[PDB]
């Protein structure tokens, strides 16, 4: 009953969500019209994505993402050194273009000088464009000193996706076969994030992105086609997620003041919880029934990844999100101490009081 006077706590208003909705579709349709100006973006679409989207954002409606998606027809994708995730783009885009190469940093900068000057010229709403954030590829907007919106922009294949997916999305025994093959019929995006070169970037580097197939999963997440859509099939899936992304979320507040928990993302327990998933593919395995349960079976699982500095991205199987390539075993012991401090004791972290 604690885990479900926590969730209470984490819904989100009705009031606060129908104020932010209407604040951030008016900005967002406003830059599209704009951008579409531009002889480079006239082509852009929007996509909406992540945890708002997903009905897993928590506690406020203060955070939302959104594709600004650009089909570029005639895409010819070549891996970056075999990072499997990163890649260079061969191809109004002459002015990206180094050499037959298209430069992510180049159409980033231009993405972002077009958004920033017209955010300027916004005069009826508090509208403003916050600092670069390291190894984002997004613009990133603030609304009524409130309201943060990520803008990424992404190149759009229709094409097969890269053979580095061949053995990822590994739903068949959860979501069926089928829906597999449905999912990889669908286009795939590249975003403006750059590969590590030394100590600095590729800068013309681009990566795969597939937060749409993320969304795609979390709203149609059940082995029931039915599962949640009536009292008999209510799941504590999406309940589990949300859980462990507050976890994560209060011991980075708390310890803030430490760089050990910097580099830890919402979209680490997002990964771990896909995999939970596919480990646990019946409904009957995630009854409301079962909530604290299920909960405990995520924070385990998630334990053993950060013991074992294995965290596979779920479409990229041979992308190490907890490498130490990308965060130092120190750092992955430090969150270990923490989470399982929070287990041991019944998780005073969530306690208001
Ligand atoms: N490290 C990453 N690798 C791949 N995709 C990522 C990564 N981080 C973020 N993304 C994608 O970008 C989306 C938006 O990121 P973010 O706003 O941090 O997460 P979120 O899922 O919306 N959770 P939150 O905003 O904390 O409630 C995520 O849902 C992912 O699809
Ligand atoms: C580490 C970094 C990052 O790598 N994000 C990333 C990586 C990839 Cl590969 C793809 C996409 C994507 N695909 C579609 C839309 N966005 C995003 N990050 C998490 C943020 O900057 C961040 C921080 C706080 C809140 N929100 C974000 C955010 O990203 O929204
Ligand atoms: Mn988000
Ligand atoms: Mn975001
Ligand atoms: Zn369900």
């Amino acid at each position: 009953s604690k885990l479900r006077a926590v969730l209470e706590k984490l819904k989100l208003s009705r009031d606060d969500i129908s104020t932010a909705a209407g604040m951030v579709k008016g900005v967002v349709d406003h830059l599209l019209l704009r951008l579409k100006c531009d002889s480079a973006f006239r082509g852009v679409g929007l996509l909406n994505t992540g945890s708002y989207y997903e009905h897993v954002k928590i506690s406020a409606p203060n955070e939302f993402d959104v594709m600004f998606k650009l089909e570029v027809p005639r895409i010819q994708l070549e891996e970056y050194s075999n990072t499997r995730a990163y890649y260079f783009v061969k191809f109004p885009l002459s002015q990206f273009l180094e050499g037959e190469i298209l430069s992510a940093s180049k159409m980033l900068s231009k993405f972002r000088k077009i958004i920033k000057e017209e955010i300027n010229d916004i005069k009826d709403t508090d509208v403003i464009m916050k600092r670069k954030r390291g190894g984002s590829p997004a613009v990133t907007l603030l609304i009524s000193e409130k309201i943060s919106v990520d803008i990424t922009l992404a190149l759009e294949s229709k094409s097969s996706w890269p053979a580095s997916t061949q053995e990822g999305l590994r739903i068949q025994n959860w979501l069926s076969a089928k829906v597999r093959k449905q999912l990889r019929l669908k286009p795939f995006y590249l975003v403006p994030k750059h590969a590590k070169e030394g100590n600095g970037f590729q800068e013309e580097t681009w990566r795969l992105s597939f937060s749409h197939i993320e969304k795609e999963i979390l709203n149609n997440h059940g082995k029931s086609k039915t599962c949640c859509e009536n009292k008999e099939e209510k799941c504590c899936r999406k309940d589990c997620l949300k859980l462990m992304k507050y976890l994560l979320e209060q011991l980075k507040e708390r310890f803030k003041d430490e760089e050990h928990l910097d580099k830890f993302s919402s979209y680490h327990v997002k990964t771990a919880f896909f995999h939970v998933c596919t480990q646990n593919p019946q409904d009957s395995q995630w009854d409301r029934k079962d909530l604290g349960l299920c909960f405990d079976n995520c924070v385990t699982y998630f334990l053993q990844c950060l013991r074992t500095e294995k965290l596979e991205n779920y479409f990229i199987p041979e992308f190490n999100l907890f490498s130490s390539n990308l965060i130092d075993k120190r750092s992955k012991e430090f969150l270990t101490k923490q989470i399982e401090y929070e287990r041991n004791n019944e998780f005073p972290v969530f306690d208001e009081f």
